[PDB]
């Protein structure tokens, strides 16, 4: 989207699992852009009341201008649950209820109507036992986008990590990386940086496939006939890259540092070192989606949902970059 | 070794190389064992005189009783260059030295003249260039020690990881882990928790090979076909095993806290984040050995000799591990 106005639109997720906690703990302060979230009232009301915090919503108002959201209310969406809500309980009644509070969301953030869609968890067991196809926010904002290549990001504050392969046996990966995977990959990458971060002539560093990035061929030949090709093709179109190199090369902070991104070749190339600094504020965000989508990198976290202990620390994250993206942008 | 002495031999390898540099400045402080140093006494003390530190040699005292080392003196255990060295510059003239020195300090370690062995860079090309059989210092011990297996670890002050395949492309990795690979490195990584770190009852995490160490069998079957009836068997026969555990869980802080080791299944799902968090001091460690040996996991780094440049972190860890794994054994 060439222009963004100033409001995001936030979906709990999961009524039973601890969205909802996160998303009345997100409130307890104030916002530089409106909080629309899509929920049932009620729950959210409940939920701030089972954790002794206070909170008032305002009614959405699509016509008026945004307020910036003030410390202690959400600007609500409704959309009613079907069956009522016992945290920690897993319930079919209201997964219908889940998926409508998404598809809504989705809606307003193709048309512009939102600038950006922050996602609390969902849970694809009690989806699916309902009858509702169902993998993760990704493949249905996808669809529902008729958006057809979506690169995954895993960012924090200080770092981020694009995967060129996501959940694959590593027996498939090596196969899964073509020249024509990596061209896509690469470009929506360097697109989204640019036009989503904000960064006008990004340093993408890139991690070989093999160790070493295949040591001159003497520890695999993906460098060689793949990667390194493909990697000159995307520079000769202007992309800035550096790479291959090894991952365990990269990943130290002295060379990291000069990254905007780094994309590994698969999920545990690039995953464990974000974990790790992470301090449990990781961001999921997905590239290649005609709007700004960022998410929390946990779980519905049932056996916490109405404690008090479930953890903010991604969701507040996930919400601070996509406000950023709206600007940068 | 059931007992350990109170001196340590160091390699400083490849005399072009920045070894000698580091053996010097190492040598710039107190140390409560005696360092027998094996190498050219001329390098030494005039690589000491280009970087402007003093240093005085005491000869080696086999018959002697240890004498802690004492800050600008280094025991010397001498062994000539054939020709002249000139830093940053390969000779394959001293190469038949630096293999000499590597022979003398492990034909030491092994008969326990020598409490731990702990070696400076040397670069391959050269001693193959020299007509001398070499890949690293790993497979010239193992070799002339007679060990069978050995098992490579990477570790810092607080955080050690040891993996189950090294320097394989990615396309090999899967076929390479099997029980009986698995039951023979998890033996050696356990026996030298216990013998050479001293910990008693050692708690080992495991990666699954597989993003999400497989989901269930729906991201990869090996966890269920061979990690897991491996660990089970490992169990019984009493070693203490977590896992498997996905990579991106595994490496979280909140956990790596737990694990006296982290077995890796792969070179880069363990050794990124050890990078990542070693600010340059990981240390290698060859297990499986009849002998404590340590050693610095950095190059020769050539251009940086004499220059006073070069990062001493390495060595000084991998030289304080050394003695900790004397007395903590
Ligand atoms: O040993 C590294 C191995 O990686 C490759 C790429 O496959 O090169 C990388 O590392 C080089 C430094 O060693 C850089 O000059 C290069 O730009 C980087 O891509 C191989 O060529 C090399 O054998
Ligand atoms: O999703 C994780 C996946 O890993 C396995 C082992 O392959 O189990 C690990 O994770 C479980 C928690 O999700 C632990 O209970 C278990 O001990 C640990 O090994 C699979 O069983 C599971 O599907
Ligand atoms: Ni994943
Ligand atoms: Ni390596």
């Amino acid at each position: 989207m060439h222009n963004h106005n100033n409001r995001l639109v936030i979906t709990p997720g999961e009524p039973a699992g601890v969205g909802p906690d996160l998303a009345i703990t997100l409130a307890q302060q104030d916002w530089p852009v409106e909080l629309v979230v899509c929920a049932d009232p009620a729950l959210l009301l409940a939920r701030a009341s089972q954790l002794n915090l206070p909170l008032q919503l305002r009614e959405y108002q699509a016509d008026q201008p945004a307020i910036a959201q003030q410390a202690g209310s959400l600007t609500i969406l409704p959309v009613k649950t079907a069956v009522n809500v016992v945290p920690g309980k897993l319930d079919v009644g209201n997964s219908h209820y889940v998926v409508e509070t998404l598809a809504k969301a989705c809606d307003g953030a193709i048309s512009g109507e939102f600038a950006a869609l922050v996602t609390g968890p969902v849970q694809k067991s009690i989806i699916n036992d309902a009858g509702i196809p169902f993998i993760g926010h990704t493949e249905f904002f996808a669809d529902r986008s008729h958006c057809q290549r979506v690169v995954m990001m895993l960012a924090t504050e200080e770092l981020r990590v694009a995967l060129a392969t996501t959940h694959l046996p590593l027996l498939a990966v090596p196969g899964a990386i073509t020249q024509a995977s990596l061209h896509e990959v690469i470009t929506i990458l360097d697109n989204d940086l640019k036009t989503k971060f904000g960064i006008t002539q990004p340093q993408i560093y890139v991690c070989g496939l093999n160790p070493h990035a295949g040591e001159g061929g003497h520890m695999g030949h993906e460098e060689i006939d793949t990667i390194i090709p493909a990697l000159n093709t995307l520079r000769q179109q202007g992309i800035n890259l550096i790479g291959p190199l090894p991952a365990d090369t990269l990943f130290q902070p002295k060379y990291l540092q000069h990254a905007d991104a780094v994309l590994a070749m698969y999920h545990d190339q690039g995953l464990p070192v974000l974990k790790y600094q992470g301090f449990g504020r990781a961001v999921n965000i997905t590239l290649g989606l005609p709007f700004i989508r960022t998410s929390v990198d946990h779980g519905t976290a049932l056996e916490l949902a109405a404690t008090g202990t479930a953890d903010v620390g991604s969701f507040i994250t996930a919400l601070n970059l996509a406000i950023k993206m709206i600007n940068n942008s």
